């Protein structure tokens, strides 16, 4: 049993919500949040912009400190740092940016990451200001996390969406 309400169970380990991540790891407090990283960890505006905003910008000076020593991630790939004030801790992940033109393909390695860890509070990768369609995220999420995930959809239409076209 976890502490995770009011999810639609989707799949054996997939459930979606339609709710802010913000607002929800707040509640929750989960052992991971996920954040939609870029490669340079600048958490300006969407999912990022606004996780870093609810810790007082303590993850943008953390990150700074992780760039500063390690160098920027790889599309497709994470890192692990501080929740501060909305989870243990944060599973930094990088889908591609359509915006940027990097590789659709790159998704499913995003989502890898988080068969590292037993449970996880998630956005859709790629979605948001990412730009990728996200009809397509939840159904790669679905067919390659392995583990417990619990999605937040920020646009109530896009969850009606998602939910009534998943197949
Ligand atoms: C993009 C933005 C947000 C957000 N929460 C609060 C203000 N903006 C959440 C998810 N995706």
């Amino acid at each position: 049993v976890n502490s995770f309400s009011g999810y639609l169970k989707l799949t054996d380990n997939v459930y979606i919500k339609n709710a802010d991540i913000v607002e929800e790891a707040k509640k929750v407090k989960p052992t991971v949040v996920v954040n939609a990283a870029n490669v340079y960890l600048k958490h300006g505006g969407g999912v990022a912009g606004a996780l870093n905003k609810a810790t007082n910008n303590a993850m943008q000076v953390e990150s700074d400190d992780y760039i500063a020593t390690n160098g920027p991630l790889k599309v497709g790939g994470s890192c692990v740092l501080s929740g501060h004030n909305l989870a243990k801790h944060c599973l930094h992940v990088v889908g591609p940016n359509v915006n940027k033109g990097e590789d659709i393909q790159l998704l499913k390695s995003a989502y890898e990451n988080f068969n590292q860890h037993e449970v996880l509070l998630a956005p859709l990768l790629s979605a948001g200001i990412f730009g990728a369609d996200p009809i397509h995220s939840l159904r790669v999420c679905v067919d390659t996390v392995r583990t417990n995930v619990y999605l937040a959809v920020f646009d109530k239409n896009l969850y009606d969406k998602l939910v009534s076209s998943f197949l």
